[PDB]
């Protein structure tokens, strides 16, 4: 798809069993979900953006579907504002900037 | 250009004469600079990410150069971690995402 920049760019992810709305943000490093469940091992970490730092869950190796994309990577789990898919699962969907 | 996510999207823009780096940001709804001067006057606001809320200045009709793409309009300046162009600029510059 060719993704407009008017309105924020959400779309529905799949994780865990759950449907959930997600930012597509090239701006985050990081993909950092609300809390919920997922299975496996997990390491804290603190991760930072415009008012400081929060602490978050990180979960390796989870299978994520997104635009009808499957991918797997690297998801945090913490007390974010909003979900936002960052680039180390972008990239596996083929996302680019373009201008 | 064609932007891929595997490094942070960093561009060099320009602002008041000078070059600066910034991210090129689809989850920033807006731009926000670090500590810099800025003419004219300014207006209040409060903007939140992660790690909560700072307050910024508000400049409007700043002209700004984005990887050599010219625009002109509102710059954030405050304590943010790292410049943010964010979708007010993004769409004067007519930026998509594809994948
Ligand atoms: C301190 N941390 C660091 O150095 C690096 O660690 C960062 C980077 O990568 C890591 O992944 C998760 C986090 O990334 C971000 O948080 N990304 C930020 C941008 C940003 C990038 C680096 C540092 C700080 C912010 C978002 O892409 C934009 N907004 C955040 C929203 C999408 C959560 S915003 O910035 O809050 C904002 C809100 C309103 C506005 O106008 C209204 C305009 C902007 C970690
Ligand atoms: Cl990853
Ligand atoms: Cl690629
Ligand atoms: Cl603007």
């Amino acid at each position: 798809p060719q993704i407009t920049l008017w309105q924020r760019p959400l779309v529905t992810i799949k994780i865990g069993g759950q449907l959930k709305e997600a930012l597509l943000d090239t701006g985050a490093d990081d993909t950092v979900l609300e809390e919920m469940s997922l299975p496996g091992r997990w390491k804290p970490k603190m991760i930072g953006g415009i008012g400081g730092f929060i602490k978050v869950r990180q979960y390796d190796q989870i299978p994520i579907e997104i635009c009808g994309h499957k991918a797997i990577g690297t998801v945090l789990v913490g007390p974010t504002p909003t979900n936002v898919i960052g680039r180390n699962l972008l990239t596996q969907i083929g996302c680019t900037l373009n201008f």
